[PDB]
């Protein structure tokens, strides 16, 4: 695969490495979450456990206590503006 | 850099890259996203101009022929959503 589709594998492996841990094999739980930011995040192991949590509580956007897929896709999407608004100075 | 990052950051370094090339350093002209495609997406190579045309017209919400970081984003998660069909079961 070229560039872009292995950077894009490469996230849609991380959301499925921590999805199926445990409940619904394809939505990540509060816990599941917690663990892949705090290990997949650069910064994560660093953040308030508080702010952690209103993180995930916003990407919730159906309120059922799981991050689905296109809801972990707009957390990507956060991320990438971040990095991008920091390069343009 | 931790897995999440690296991904990301990959994303928006090829968007950099190629956006710079013409016009606003901060968009993407129909020339520069075929050239991002062409060499940065598996497909790529293979797409015709008229779905590189077609392409456009999806991402570019505002109508000003470009696209934009914000469209980028929305042509990422297009292609993670594919991508994760593919991992599913
Ligand atoms: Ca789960
Ligand atoms: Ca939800
Ligand atoms: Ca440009
Ligand atoms: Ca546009």
């Amino acid at each position: 695969a070229c560039p872009l589709d292995q950077a894009i594998g490469l996230l849609v492996a991380i959301f499925h490495k921590y999805s199926g841990r445990e409940g619904d094999k394809h939505t990540l739980s509060k816990k599941e979450l917690k663990e892949l930011i705090q290990k997949e995040l650069t910064i994560g192991s660093k953040l308030q456990d508080a702010e952690i949590a209103r993180l995930m509580e916003d990407l919730d956007r159906n309120k059922d206590q799981e991050v689905n897929f296109q809801e972990y896709v707009t957390f990507l999407g956060a991320l990438a503006l971040i990095y991008n608004e920091a390069l343009k100075g």
